[PDB]
């Protein structure tokens, strides 16, 4: 049923499905809140638990270093590649580091595709796939 | 042609174009500057030719509500809804209202068609659109 699903929705179910398994928020609440700050919240439970910062820089910083900070994690603890050209890679590069490592990992895709998909449908078999695992 | 090029590359050349037109940005990064960076400073550029913002505040203002206020400032002299709504429409749908609108002051699609596109196929358009506009 997820194909009728646009990229738009996609990321707001897979947000929500997150964001009822790790942190404690009003159920009802969830669905109203902006899919801006979706991301803001998720990506805080997932900088709260996988990397100890200060705990109201995680509540005040910008929504593109919210991001990149929880990209640098997951490739520091699901990739080999070296610490030090992360800081360095672009968020438009992160990103892509990160759903390949994602669709290899938790997906029946060769890297052969992974490698030569673009950005815009690397998204999506990524979300896809978090929903048909983790959700409806 | 430019219908073979995924969306990541499209965006790329779109803010390209318009660095090169408006505002001053060295040409002696073509492509050596991140997205992340082609984004931000076409943003800014925006708000100030096109706006009355403060220059000391967008210098430091986020992606997250550059992006923001570039759509409020462009729904504004360019669309029809009132401006009680902008303050109040969340930001996935200020990029959807904005991208529309554009798609009908230079677009061949119907406007019936033009809803019936989801947000990521109505950004490619008006990059698609923007570029046989501006690009050689």
């Amino acid at each position: 049923p997820l194909e009728t699903l646009p990229l738009e929705e996609l990321e707001r179910r897979a947000l929500k499905i997150y964001l009822r398994r790790h942190g404690s928020v009003p159920e009802e609440e969830i669905e109203t809140m902006p899919l801006e700050e979706l991301e803001r919240k998720a990506l805080q439970d997932y900088l709260r638990r996988y990397g100890t910062l200060p705990e109201e820089e995680i509540e005040t910083m910008p929504l593109e270093e919210l991001e990149r900070e929880a990209l640098k994690n997951y490739l520091r603890r699901y990739g080999t590649l070296p610490e030090e050209e992360i800081d360095t890679m672009p968020l438009e590069e992160l990103e892509r580091e990160a759903l390949k490592n994602y669709l290899r990992r938790y997906g029946s895709l060769p890297p052969e595709e992974l490698e030569k998909l673009p950005l815009e449908e690397l998204e999506r078999k990524a979300l896809i796939e978090y929903l048909r695992r983790y959700g409806p």
